[PDB]
């Protein structure tokens, strides 16, 4: 009937996921309109600079800061037509264990009590941290060894005083924290804490070298 | 005499410094040539994409990965002229104390021995870490309090067993590590470690809360 229109919808939407570090991430819409409408992309309320397409907003490289609400505004003034569509960007982050970045003791005093701590952040937040152990022996089958055993009360290489996992607020972020407390440092061993979400995994190796003073 | 030439030199050079996070960093040269020469920018041997000026290469945003050797190659084939000039980019990094990112004990057992550790990386690497202390009292004069005292053997709030600083290889980086060992956790106090280079400073606060069990 020759009448102007603006139709816009998600390809699937309203939520789109990308992993931190992904380049050229498209935020697309299904847009059919006549005549070609005026438009403007926004993020969390504020306009966006540069030449864009009304069919897809392209993010050069996503970080955790790229997370937010992206809005396409379309209008045909002469026709009195207006359409707003919003896309929720979720940027997932592969988990990191922070103690890895910090110095760690090379020697542990025999018979002593020792606490081993792993702090992990990621998006989504990993809700558990798994502890594993292996003997103080070389590896035959090699980041991998084949003799790693889960840490339990049954057949522990060193007696376990405790093993707790919780959520803690650290540097403006909610973080998962696990602490394995060894009641007595009897024998050298290797421990590791492993953490995972849907977009990645991380491991911290602890060389639990034990000597007498 | 109408003869073609290519002359290129550093504005000051050969070394240019920028801080990690700086945007639109110019790597400029003093270039006088006739006729307009052909040219190509490289980084550490590999060519660079995009439209550039032979007068200055513009880096959109610098990171520690932006560090390297940037080379302008100029040539006038018909004249048989060739000129290569290299600029050394150094990207400084404000220091970070990694233990800040990780969980930290809220309570310390009275009379016990406790080690406090700060691990710092930065560009340039900070060569020292300063330890300070203040009483377990509220602050009148407030990230700042006015009663912080340097940590020494004279008038220590808790007896100091040791205080060592060294360099350690951690996660593929050389890092400065300082460990303050408190011989006896007699009294609650606040400690902090402070670290600095020419482009920044960082602090980690430790709430040394002491109780009897
Ligand atoms: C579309 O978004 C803009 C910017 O937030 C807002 O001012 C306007 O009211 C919206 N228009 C419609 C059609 O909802
Ligand atoms: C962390 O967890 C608390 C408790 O559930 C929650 O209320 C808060 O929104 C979270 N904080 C952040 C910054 O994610
Ligand atoms: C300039 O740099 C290029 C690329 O590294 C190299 O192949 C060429 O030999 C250099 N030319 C001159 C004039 O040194
Ligand atoms: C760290 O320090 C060592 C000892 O001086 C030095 O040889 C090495 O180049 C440094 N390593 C790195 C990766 O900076």
């Amino acid at each position: 009937d020759h009448n102007p229109f603006i139709s816009v919808e998600w390809l699937k939407g309203p939520i789109l996921e990308a992993t931190a570090g992904d380049e050229l991430v498209k935020l697309p819409v299904k847009l059919a309109a006549y005549p070609p409408p005026e438009f403007q992309w926004y993020k969390d309320g504020k306009a966006l600079s540069g030449r864009h397409s009304p069919h897809a907003l392209v993010l050069k490289e996503v970080t955790e800061a790229s997370t937010g609400t992206y809005t396409l505004a379309l209008w045909n003034s002469a026709a009195g037509l207006r359409r707003n569509i919003s896309l929720e960007l979720v940027v997932n982050v592969p988990p990191q264990i922070h103690e890895k970045e910090a110095s760690s003791p090379s020697i542990y005093s025999r018979h002593s009590r020792q606490a081993l701590t792993c702090t992990a952040y990621g998006v989504p937040l990993p809700l558990s941290i798994q502890w594993h152990w292996r003997p103080w022996t070389p590896c035959k089958m090699f980041p991998q060894c084949r003799d790693w055993r889960a840490v339990t009360t049954q057949d522990a290489v060193n007696p376990i005083e405790s093993l707790d996992t919780w959520t803690e607020f650290v540097e403006g972020k909610n973080k998962t924290v696990s602490k394995l407390v060894i009641q007595n440092a009897n024998v050298s061993a290797m421990y590791k804490c492993v953490v995972s979400n849907k977009v990645g995994q991380d491991e911290r190796l602890i060389y639990f070298y034990v000597t007498t003073h």
